[PDB]
């Protein structure tokens, strides 16, 4: 069964090094980069309220077959959703597979079940991801001062905040967040930034989001294990096609030679990813995520 990556980096700030992102991100730069990716734990008390507008909050999510590579277009019929039916279906999906509370699946269960479905030819999963659904269309889930919704005074500070990701720095020298409602086995492959971007991610509130990194020095490393092992139609693929079917197991990238490292974001935590980290992942259940690609 599935071997664990060793756990990335956490980090829980003091308030004082909680002040400035950028800084903070410069300063855990040398452990962190050689680990690819790594969580960071506000301080007890930074708890922004959730902003979107979740009365009109409607979408249909893509549909994920977890084994569709091993198999190698009338499936599903995907339905639309809100907020709350979206969360119905995946408690719902996720209870009945697991038979028990979906608060009381193992992490760990759940992670040996999703590598052992997406090699599996005997069980066809398959599942449904709200994925870049963009912040412009219902609002981002952080309080923004765009005058769309109100803010009471003890969010004003949220919408101030360097770790609201509307405000992280985005221009490189010579862009808005994007929203993931997610359920249990929905799922990312591995994949970098356009230009090599850092990525800054949060997990508003749900169940955790298993992350899996590989710090740059090995991204050469990846991308061979990747050709040696991809499906070969795949594989003379250009790379930003390649990367919509890029999924691999972690133990196979293990067993070459390549440093794995993994964690379980839960809500409330960030998780950055360095420069050319390659990073992939899949959601433990009903959870809601923001991301956005910063420059340094
Ligand atoms: O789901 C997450 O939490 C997540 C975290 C970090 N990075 C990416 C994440 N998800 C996804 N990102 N993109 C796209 C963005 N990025 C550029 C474009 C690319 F080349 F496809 C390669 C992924 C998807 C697309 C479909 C999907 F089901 C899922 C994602
Ligand atoms: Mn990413």
């Amino acid at each position: 069964e599935f071997v664990p990556p060793p756990e990335c980096p956490v980090f829980e700030p003091s308030w004082e090094e909680f002040t400035d992102p950028l800084s903070f991100i410069g300063r855990i730069r040398p452990l962190a980069e050689k680990t690819g990716i790594c969580k960071i734990r506000p301080p007890k008390d930074w708890q922004p309220p959730f902003a979107c507008e979740v009365k009109s909050f409607r979408f249909t999510p893509r549909v994920q077959r977890l084994n569709e590579l091993e198999a190698m277009g009338f499936e599903q019929a995907v339905r639309e959703y809100t907020l709350q039916s979206f969360g119905e279906m995946a408690d719902n999906f996720k209870s009945d597979y697991f038979n028990m509370p979906v608060h009381m699946v193992p992490t760990e269960l759940v992670e040996k079940e999703f590598w052992r479905l997406v090699s599996s030819i005997e069980e066809d999963v398959i599942v449904e991801y709200g994925a870049d659904i963009s912040s412009k269309d219902f609002g981002s889930g952080f309080p923004v001062k765009d005058g769309r919704r109100k803010i009471l005074p003890e969010e004003e500070e949220y919408a101030l905040s360097g770790w609201n990701l509307n405000n992280m720095p985005v221009l490189e020298q010579s862009k808005v967040p994007w929203l993931y409602v997610g359920m249990c086995f929905s799922s990312f492959c591995w994949h970098i930034e356009d230009h090599w971007s850092y990525s800054i991610n949060y997990l508003h509130w749900g169940e955790p989001k298993t992350w899996y990194g590989v710090p740059s020095h090995a991204a050469e490393q990846l991308e061979e294990v990747m050709r040696e092992l991809a499906p070969e139609l795949f594989e003379s693929q250009p790379d930003l096609l390649h990367q919509l079917v890029t999924i691999m197991n972690p133990n196979v990238l293990m067993e070459h030679g390549v440093p794995v490292y993994r964690t379980n974001q839960c809500a409330g935590e960030f998780v950055v990813t360095f420069p050319r980290a390659y990073h992939s992942g899949f959601n433990q259940g009903y959870n809601f995520a923001e991301a956005v690609n910063f420059c340094t």
